[PDB]
């Protein structure tokens, strides 16, 4: 495993055993697909704040993070920022269903 | 104004005068740009659950909804669904900063 992948897996383990992280994560559901120099893995995020780390490619992810592994590691360690990094084009993102879901939620309320 | 645009403006007015809608909307911040057959307008969503409807094009929207106006009207009235509609390609969405923001939020917690 790349260091980034190893660390994502570690974060999932911490999340799944830590009630406080789960509370903070609760309320959102999605699958985040990673592709780091062709290394494929994903994290299923459940509304109860738990998650599942899986190998390979999920059939319909919420979005895919296509990032060089050394950059993503730096991000995971807080040496780079996903937002400014994205604004600079230091990685890319595929998929817009999350925006569709947001629009649906807003309109639902009226 | 298209009927869809008129209705979005009405929804913003209701949101801004209705404490309950504001409570339900609170906690998220973004600008949603609309482009409906070239008709341009946007809604600024603030974390306190209020909003601002504006004419024209905002310089850096969270995302842009590029939709035919009659379809979007049908969506706003609940005759079509933004999620299934998006899955079918009945409209499109430009921008992924919201995903970058989501990634940042998850990583922040570790």
């Amino acid at each position: 495993m790349s260091e980034a992948k190893e660390l994502i897996k570690k974060m999932c383990d911490l999340q799944n055993s830590n009630e406080e992280i789960q509370k903070e994560m609760a309320g959102w559901s999605g699958v985040v697909q990673y592709k780091l120099d062709g290394e494929e893995f994903y994290v299923e995020y459940k509304s109860d704040g738990t998650c599942e780390f899986k190998e390979g490619v999920h059939s319909s992810p919420t979005f895919t993070v296509v990032a060089p592994p050394d950059f993503w590691l730096a991000v995971l360690k807080g040496q780079e920022d996903p937002v400014s990094g994205f604004m600079m084009g230091k990685y890319r993102i595929e998929g817009n269903i999350m925006e569709a879901q947001r629009l649906a939620g807003v309109i639902k309320k009226f």
